[PDB]
């Protein structure tokens, strides 16, 4: 510990979440990526089943640690006099969806439904293991490029899942539901589903439907992009202004337009060039 175990690359970014860096194991050359948090910029704290203080991004992540590849892999943590040090899975190659899109524009509906589903069994994966995320988007979602496989990153601004009400938020605001906006209140699911909307339309639209508080509030959507009836209709659904209008997950994955997805080995052949 820390320096006798891991090389450490370049960063990779920084931002709200800390600074993340690339990196790799030196006793098996595993890749891996370094975070730093300062201690100062973490607000809520948990204790793991054993009972010592660490930032609830460190909870969460164990409660979601298992094979299932959808959600990053925590595999060690260290705490510094002024920080914590999370060691993370890294895929390599691989390309997060904002940079993804940013490249190759709007996606095909195909490798969008791909891409999507994916996303969805992540973000059940968080909530049966009683995880809530607050920030699905683009940038927190890693591509491995090589098994068409999309990975939930950054946990640093999620919570247990509770089914009472949130009355705080610190993910990103244009991803945010307009009951949020409006009242500073929210349910878990609901405002996941208006994210996974947002997420859904920067897929086949090549950004986000709403910049400012005012159009959230108002949802309407419109689309910039040639985009199927059937996903017009899904988006529209996840973005219902009532909370209680928008689908359950099970609706989600149940929608006409989500039927007959690629497996993840199948999208990388076709749309990843693997
Ligand atoms: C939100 N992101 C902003 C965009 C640049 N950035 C990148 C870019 N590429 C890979 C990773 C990368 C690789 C492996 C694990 C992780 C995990 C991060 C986390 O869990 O916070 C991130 N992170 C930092 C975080």
């Amino acid at each position: 510990p820390l320096e006798s175990q891991y090389q450490v690359g370049p960063l990779l970014g920084s931002g709200g979440f800390g600074s993340v860096y690339s990196g790799i194991r030196v006793s098996d050359n595993l890749p891996v990526a370094i975070k730093h948090v300062e201690k100062d910029r973490i607000s809520d704290w948990g204790e793991l089943p054993n009972g010592t203080r660490v930032p609830m991004e460190v909870v969460l992540l164990k409660k979601v640690s298992s094979g299932f590849s959808g959600v990053i892999r925590l595999l060690d943590w260290f705490e510094r006099p002024d920080s914590f040090v999370l060691i993370l899975e890294r895929p390599e190659p691989v390309q997060d969806l904002f940079d993804f899109i940013t490249e190759r524009g709007a996606l095909q509906e195909e490798l969008a439904r791909s891409f999507f589903w994916q996303v969805l069994e992540a973000v059940r994966h968080c909530h049966n293991c009683g995880v809530l995320h607050r920030d699905i988007k683009d940038e927190n979602i890693l591509i491995d490029l090589n098994r068409g496989e999309l990975k939930l990153i950054d946990f640093g601004s999620g919570a247990l899942l509770k089914d009472t009400v949130y009355t705080d938020f610190d993910g990103t605001r244009v991803y945010s539901p307009p009951e949020w906006i409006r009242y500073h209140r929210y349910h878990g699911r609901s405002a996941a589903v208006w994210s996974l909307g947002i997420l859904l339309y920067d897929m086949v639209c090549g950004d986000i439907p709403f910049e400012h508080d005012e159009e959230i509030i108002r949802g309407q959507v419109f689309f910039r992009q040639r985009v199927s009836s059937e996903c017009q209709h899904l988006i529209r659904w996840c973005l219902a202004l009532r909370p209680s209008d928008r689908p359950t997950f099970e609706e989600i994955q149940n929608h006409p337009w989500m039927q007959d997805v690629l497996l993840p080995q199948e999208t990388a052949e076709i749309h990843l060039h693997s």
